[PDB]
């Protein structure tokens, strides 16, 4: 029972900030014996730039440097994401991964498209 759930659409104003509410769960016998790596992606099958990168943030992308940040507890199996001072070119879907170990990773097929309004 590995999933991810988050709003299927969400609207935000430009130069706003925007929260995307986000949870995630897997198999309570997976060991986690060396934390939760949380990764966002922007347009995964297109460009897919990344948002944000908890085990590494000079993978994320630089027009999302200083614009986006994770408020998620990884211990309680919240992922939410809120992206600050929105830009019309921010339309688009995200999608959020975590990572526990090569194997015991995932990556959410459904995501959210995010829609900057004027
Ligand atoms: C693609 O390979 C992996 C991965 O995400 O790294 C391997 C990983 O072991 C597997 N995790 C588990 C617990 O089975 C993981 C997982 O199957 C996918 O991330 C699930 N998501 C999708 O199937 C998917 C497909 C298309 C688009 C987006 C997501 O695939």
């Amino acid at each position: 029972t590995w999933g991810v759930s988050s709003p299927k659409n969400v609207q935000g104003l430009s130069g706003s900030c925007l929260l995307i509410p986000c949870i995630f769960s897997y198999p309570a016998d997976v060991p986690v014996s060396n934390g939760i790596t949380a990764i966002w992606y922007y347009d995964y099958s297109g460009k897919r730039q990344v948002v944000i990168h908890s085990g590494d943030p000079k993978l994320v992308d630089k027009r999302f440097r200083g614009r986006a940040e994770l408020m998620g507890n990884m211990d309680h199996k919240v992922c939410n994401l809120l992206l600050k001072d929105l830009k019309p070119e921010d339309s688009g879907t995200y999608n959020f991964r975590f990572e526990i170990s090569d194997s015991n990773r995932w990556l959410d097929v459904k995501g959210t498209t995010v829609t900057v309004t004027t």
